[PDB]
């Protein structure tokens, strides 16, 4: 419904430990949205019902003229903290659809359909926390003998990715075992590996 209010979205990445924070655009032809709901498909009409329990929005300036027009769309926040405790896998994603009501009270209709995604329906995806880190990998710490690495070696290399990585959580653990290789734990206790060959090197040869 093109006289309802029009909903641009997105694709809502979040990571198990972490905070998001994601925006939606909302506008109108009547320049005026009163109301904005956020919801589970299931329920009917008067539906408030959203879970994850985690996911929270609020919307600014509702029921003001003027508030939702193309130059300056109405604006959702969708936010929230992921618990630790949620389950990941390739199915650990949640559609949802934005609801925005016009002073006519027409509302944003739902449509079942991926292709929407990204207007009005968005689909929230909850990762492990490893996926939201790329670990710089371009540190070179020189040992002995790359079979062996001494403890004083391997926190040499632990703390040389740390250096190289000041944005990966504070409290996730860095390790390196006997050969070099790098563990990064997240507090989810999801992994990321670094093979010994990026961050070690020795003059054996
Ligand atoms: C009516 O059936 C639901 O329709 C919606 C779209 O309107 C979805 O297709 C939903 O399926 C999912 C989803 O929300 O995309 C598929 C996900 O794999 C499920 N996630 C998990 C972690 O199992 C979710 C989830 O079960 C649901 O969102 C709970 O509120 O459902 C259809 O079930
Ligand atoms: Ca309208
Ligand atoms: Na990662």
């Amino acid at each position: 419904d093109t006289e309802a209010p029009q909903v641009k979205s997105g694709d809502y990445v979040v990571y198990r430990g972490e905070s998001f924070e994601y925006y939606a655009e909302i506008t109108d032809n009547s320049g005026q949205v009163n109301r904005v709901v956020i919801r589970n498909v299931e329920g009917g009409a008067n539906s408030t019902y959203l879970s994850p329990n985690w996911v929270k929005y609020s919307t600014e300036n509702l029921g003001r003229p003027g508030n939702a027009t193309v130059q300056n769309p109405l604006r959702t926040r969708i936010f929230g903290e992921v618990p630790l405790n949620e389950i990941v896998n390739e199915k650990s994603y949640y559609t949802r659809y934005i609801v925005a009501w016009d002073p006519s009270g027409n509302a944003t209709q739902m449509v079942d359909n991926a292709n929407r995604n990204g207007l009005e329906r968005f689909v929230l995806t909850v990762k492990s926390q490893n996926e939201k880190y790329d670990p710089a990998e371009p540190s070179v710490t020189y040992v002995n003998n790359l079979s062996n690495l001494s403890t004083s070696e391997r926190e040499a290399v632990a703390a040389a990715v740390r250096a190289a990585n000041p944005n990966i959580p504070p409290t996730a653990k860095i390790t390196v075992s006997q050969n070099g290789t790098v563990t990064i734990t997240y507090p989810d206790k999801s992994t990321d590996t670094i093979p010994a060959n990026r961050v070690v090197k020795d003059l054996q040869i």
